């Protein structure tokens, strides 16, 4: 099945997943210098002070921070959205070393990893019904780069011991996403697609311009993580991106100046 490996990596996606070459595909780079900022853009609203984080999985592509999305309890709204989408999980895709594992780039500059917050249009009821939508879906997206550490992601790095092989899970609750944002809630939007298959061609983009600060030995963690399951040959799940896509006929604007 899919990965991220030489016989299955994305280069291989098109052949199950054929809107792989579709018009509006993600992670793309962001050309600063070509995005237009856009005055009628709002402000991002993040609301997530009654978020229930729920459970952390290993899917056996990356881990899943899971919530409770059976309320509006953690949503986003504003920015470039209409109406109300609400949070379902957060993963991260890295890197085998700093100098790469971000999707989006920015001016070709790769990051050492990014985190997606991916959320779900309420007016379509479930994400099974959102993820058919061009609009079902808006996903946060937070580059990581490597100095300083994170004391909001320290919890998660703390428990991924207990998940290192594909299929295993973790009670995770009480887990605050609020600690994984930039001070900024400046962005960048367009709109794509999730970036592992099915690919659907359902996303508004909002990828915020700070990146935030993790440190090495918090990213190292991330890298001994097993894309095996339980007593399998181990290959370490490194490198778990997909590169930038063709823009085609889109258009990033930017929130600011």
């Amino acid at each position: 099945h899919w990965g991220y490996g030489k016989h299955n990596g994305p280069e291989h996606w098109h052949k199950d997943f054929p809107i792989a070459k579709g018009e509006r595909q993600s992670p793309v780079d962001i050309d600063t210098h070509t995005a237009k900022y856009d005055p009628s853009l709002k402000p991002l609203s993040v609301s997530y002070d009654q978020a229930t984080s729920l459970r952390i999985l290993n899917n056996g592509h990356a881990f899943n921070v899971e919530f409770d999305d059976s309320q509006d309890k953690a949503v986003l709204k504003g920015g470039p959205l209409d109406g109300t989408y609400r949070l379902i999980q957060f993963h991260f895709h890295w890197g085998s070393l700093d100098g790469q594992g971000s999707e989006h780039t920015v001016d070709k500059k790769k990051y050492a990893a990014e985190l997606h917050l991916v959320h779900w249009n309420t007016k379509y009821g479930d994400f099974g019904k959102a993820v058919q939508q061009p609009d079902g879906l808006a996903v946060l997206g937070i580059f990581l780069k490597v100095g300083s550490a994170k004391p909001g992601l320290q919890k998660v790095v703390d428990v991924l011991d207990s998940i290192k092989t594909k299929g295993k899970s973790a009670d995770f609750t009480n887990f605050d996403p609020r600690g994984l944002l930039p001070e900024s809630l400046d962005y960048w939007t367009y709109p794509g697609s999730l970036t592992t298959p099915p690919l659907l061609e359902c996303v508004t983009w909002i990828v915020l311009k700070e990146p935030i600060s993790v440190s090495s030995e918090q990213v190292l963690k991330f890298r001994k993580l097993n894309f095996n399951g339980e007593g399998e040959p181990e290959e370490l799940m490194v490198d778990n991106w997909r590169p930038a896509q063709p823009l085609k006929n889109r258009q990033i604007k930017a929130s600011f100046k």
